[PDB]
């Protein structure tokens, strides 16, 4: 239907929407991660000065 | 009608699906950040 397309894209929009915040986790675990080790780094004197 | 609502939906997921694409570059760049951090590690004698 043309008219079909309605649902069909709300209801991705909604799957979409959720996988977003599931990235945005998962990013920021990754974030914190770095950090951690930067700052490990930086205590034993490898990250530069 | 319906084809103004149609092209808004259109909109807003190819705005959503840009979005999850960012997110997954971003993510697959902080591993290989990850990665290399953990190498300078490694070669220090930091991670055993």
């Amino acid at each position: 239907g043309s008219e079909r397309q309605i649902l069909r894209l709300k209801q991705i929009n909604i799957q979409l929407a959720t996988k977003i915040q599931h990235l945005e986790f998962s990013s920021s675990e990754k974030e914190q991660e770095i950090e951690r080790l930067n700052k490990l780094l930086k205590q034993n004197g490898l990250l530069g000065d």
